[PDB]
């Protein structure tokens, strides 16, 4: 079965790719499927967090799978204003929401609760299905 | 002597005032003394927040004090990038620190630990005797 | 024909890739074989270092190039003592040399005369055709 | 008076010493003064470093002294990871700056600006007043 036990600091062509939430990028153990329809085990070293773009690679070197991170159910917070949004960093980070930061916009896993408390800040928030990639830390 | 029990919900007209800090002005229950020389009770409702410029009154209505937020030692943060000050509030954030949130500028009670880490983040971190107004929400 | 206009923030899966040499990748204007055989040309801002790994597309965003590291003339320097690594890294960051740093080994272009001082140094510098992705620092 | 015009390559039975900063000791003609009140000249052969024990003489071959090596204002890089301080060593290497390297620790002439640097890197940059002895390749 092919398993892919390796994230190669150095990238080869790839010959495969994968489209993977970031709850599974996380795992070091776990069973996915490659874009290509074949089946697969991560064996990787644990602590590890998968970005898209990363190549992994079976211990022998001959199947190099580009990881893709995949739309996922986010909420999205957008606003011209910077000042507003570093409140809103501060009340996510305070509640240890996985977050994802760039200039003018914000995602995090879909929350109902959230949305609305962020709704009461006058935020304006939205919601569709997006790459997530939050900052280190889970 | 004088009680304060209530914050008038529109400030009315001062003429004298009490400084205090965060960690005085987050209390029900507390005997002070106005910046005139004379000596009040603050008996204040459950669940409230004092901030600078508050007006507080007794029962009767017939007297009105000032809220002056008080000096305290704090870490400054200064920066034009709004993206890096939000980076820093949640990182900030996820440790639970108090902290005051304005346009390029942040305040926090000085700490070399955080320093050097928000300094990481390529940060100037310098120190100060500032009044101290965090969030309220945190 | 074919151009390659940007490198996504976010990479997408790759249609194609393309394998260059360091010199190559620090360019913005130049054309260029990908693997598949379709010629294509690099139009990308200047300024950018590519790197293995990332990925480029058009405007239209149909097409999605992999950029690879080419095997290059290479001076390679293995020794386990670290220590002694650093004191070489130090040497050659002292004369500019392009380098590419590993737990183990560093790697150059290959260059006789700093072949012969860090010969000196007692190191045991071999030669080999190897991917380069020097720090950014040079 | 006493004018030590040479470093033995014969260590002797010192009388006397004086303690330099690396600033003096690279210099082959100064006037310093042993630490025992007595003035002494330095005309050494030009290029030469003087570390911290080695032993000067005069012309004659009669008298000796010892250099101490003085305490300096330093920066530190203590990191346990090897692979960390060689890339330390390379970006200081281009920048020029001279410095001690030891396995598990770094030292330079103390300076703020620098250290921000190498904070933005991930280490971990203290203070301190020792012997400063850097590579004499640099
Ligand atoms: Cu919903
Ligand atoms: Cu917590
Ligand atoms: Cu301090
Ligand atoms: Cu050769
Ligand atoms: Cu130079
Ligand atoms: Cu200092």
């Amino acid at each position: 079965m092919l398993y892919l036990t390796q994230r190669l600091e150095i990238p080869a062509a790839a010959t495969a790719s994968v489209t993977l939430p970031i709850d599974v990028r996380v795992k070091s153990r776990v069973k996915v499927t490659l874009n290509d329809g074949r089946d697969a085990g991560l064996l990787l070293p644990r602590g590890l967090l998968l970005r898209g773009g990363d190549v992994l690679s079976n211990e022998e070197g001959t199947e190099f799978v580009q990881v893709i991170a995949a739309d996922e159910e986010v909420s999205v917070v957008r606003c011209d204003d910077p000042f507003m949004l570093a409140k809103a960093c501060y009340a996510l980070g305070n509640r240890h929401v996985p977050l994802q930061i760039m200039p003018g916009e914000l995602r995090y896993h879909h929350d109902h609760v959230l949305d609305d408390m962020l709704r009461q800040f006058g935020l304006t928030v939205t919601f569709g299905q997006l790459p997530f990639e939050p900052e280190a830390g889970a």
